[PDB]
């Protein structure tokens, strides 16, 4: 009965890339299954910055630390950062008012490294 947004962070690659699959039934999306979505950290910052000021009635989860995300040096670091982005996606998906915002869809569906908000 509920709208759902399920992200599975599958890996990472200045401006690191976060790789994830996405499953949703939200009518704001073009389709339902997305595989190997690639988003740069700066695109995440753009989405957070929009949501933080656009949805002030909700708590928008703070992004994983840029310092630790940009500072990956061990495979252990890589796993910890992967888990951090997984936790971020999980908390985002748990707010039904946030996932209804079409900027979430535009972020996920736009070309790698191109997302800035459509809405002002």
């Amino acid at each position: 009965k509920k709208y759902t947004l399920l992200a599975k962070v599958t890996g990472l690659e200045e401006n690191p890339t976060i790789i994830f699959d996405c499953s949703t039934n939200l009518p704001t999306f073009r389709k339902q299954q997305y595989k190997n979505v690639k988003k740069s950290y700066e695109e995440f910052h753009q989405l957070f910055k929009y949501l933080n000021v656009a949805i002030q009635e909700s708590f928008v989860p703070t992004l994983p630390s840029a310092y630790t995300t940009f500072g990956i040096n061990s495979e252990e670091d890589r796993m910890k950062v992967t888990r951090n982005f997984q936790l971020w996606f999980n908390r985002l998906s748990q707010d039904p008012l946030i996932i209804r915002n079409e900027e979430v869809a535009f972020f996920i569906e736009s070309d790698f490294n191109t997302y800035t908000p459509i809405n002002k």
